[PDB]
């Protein structure tokens, strides 16, 4: 009844009104191509190193399932795709996104949305949580508090399918066309430091064609980083 | 991202652009209780003895996955929660919805919706279609054509879930009450036809307390019909 018209991703949605993770969901059960999973609430939400993802009411928390028959190289860059969504559908609410390289969308610094891709054998997990009507941590920001009104949950969620299954369909055919769209709406020029064994500060510069963050240190000396497990933030 | 806050039926919700049939698909898959299949389209709709039900886009065709525990004897009165609850949703909206014992709803004796509960050990599968916006075929009505215009299918969808939820909490506790709301929302009072192993015309009285037909024979002879297998005619 909800007469989605996209062409892969929604064409089947499992809704729960609570959850433990939809992420876990999508990688413990087997979904044809483009199920969207989504619940009110997670109570076991996560980020990378199963770090807490608050989920409560109000805010939309999905996960695709995805088989992209790309070559094994182009698999990173399904985080953008998530990341570069987001982005569009804030612009659709007048709301302007920027990537924070490279899983999370900031709104005048302010965290809005999160991204995390999981795999299980050749299955892709695209996982977003997208802060909207929702109590949000500190620091962070919503749809809501952004336009000071209450926002129709169903009408982002709409938008966001629309403009992700566009972003796959296209990316199943043009791999490399992502990388420009997060390069125009990623945060950059700015100085950044990449913390664990041997942490370092420098410029981000820009990504790199297989999506890796360019970093000059102030040496002078050029980093390649592949987010993995690292921390980066803006100083 | 619907936000439903029904306590059973909705806790989850499984979407199909396209599907074969609701119920099929219900009686299939491993479901948990309260989970509600739904579909934009059925390409193999059926109602008993695998007739035909003509699902096109814009109507609301559904299935619910139920496990009552309730007397063996209560269980043929499910359908009754499903007619009932159509009843309400089409009242909420201000049409004039009638129960066809024991299954249909009709408006000015059209049929707008059908009922087909499919059971099988701890497993009951409660489906309806309801033609909403949709084409209908001759002998059939919908909702946008009794209204004279275009009504949103998923707050129909919310009606009949939260509708449906209340009916069914209730029939756990109180499998009789279910039949109350039948007979003062059924066609009663005027001759009918039973179509089964021969048949035989009447007055449709009333419901009995197993919610068999009472059936008012000219010669005064009193039947009690059980659906089955049997169809029922207006003269
Ligand atoms: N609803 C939310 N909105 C914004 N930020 C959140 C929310 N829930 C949790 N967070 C923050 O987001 C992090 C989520 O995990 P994850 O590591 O995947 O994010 P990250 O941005 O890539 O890493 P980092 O912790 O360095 O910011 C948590 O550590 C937490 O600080
Ligand atoms: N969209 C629709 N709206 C209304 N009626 C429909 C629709 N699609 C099919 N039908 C009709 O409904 C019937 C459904 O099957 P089923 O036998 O379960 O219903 P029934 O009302 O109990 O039987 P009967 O048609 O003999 O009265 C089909 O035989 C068909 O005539
Ligand atoms: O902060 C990040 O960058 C990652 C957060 C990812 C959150 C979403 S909410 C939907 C999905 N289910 C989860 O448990 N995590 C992801
Ligand atoms: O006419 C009747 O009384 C029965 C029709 C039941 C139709 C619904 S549509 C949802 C579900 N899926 C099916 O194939 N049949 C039922």
């Amino acid at each position: 009844m909800l007469g989605l018209k996209t062409s892969i991703i929604g064409r089947r949605v499992i809704y729960f009104q609570e959850i433990t993770s939809t992420n876990e969901f999508a990688k413990t059960s087997y979904l044809e191509e483009g199920t969207v999973i989504v619940a009110d609430k997670q109570t076991m939400g996560h980020g990378r190193l199963n770090r807490k993802w608050e989920s409560p009411e109000g805010g939309l928390w999905l996960s695709i399932v995805l088989s992209p028959k790309v070559p094994q190289k182009d698999l990173p860059k399904i985080v953008f795709l998530g990341a570069v969504g987001v982005v569009e559908t804030l612009k659709e609410f007048s709301i302007d996104g920027r990537i924070k390289w490279p899983n999370d969308v900031l709104v005048n610094y302010k965290k809005i949305a999160g991204v995390l891709v999981e795999g299980k054998g050749d299955k892709i997990v695209l996982g977003i949580g997208l802060n909207v009507n929702n109590k949000v941590p500190n620091g962070a920001t919503s749809m809501k508090l952004e336009l000071g009104s209450e926002v129709p949950l169903l009408s982002v969620f709409r938008s966001l399918i629309t403009n992700l299954d566009r972003l796959y369909l296209n990316f199943l055919k043009n791999p490399m066309d992502i990388l420009n769209l997060v390069r125009d709406n990623m945060i950059l020029g700015v100085r950044v430091k990449i913390l664990g064994d041997g942490s370092f500060e420098g410029i981000a510069e820009d990504i790199d064609d297989f999506g890796r963050l360019i970093i000059r240190l102030d040496s002078g000396e050029v980093k390649k980083v592949i987010y993995g497990d690292v921390s980066l933030r803006f100083l």
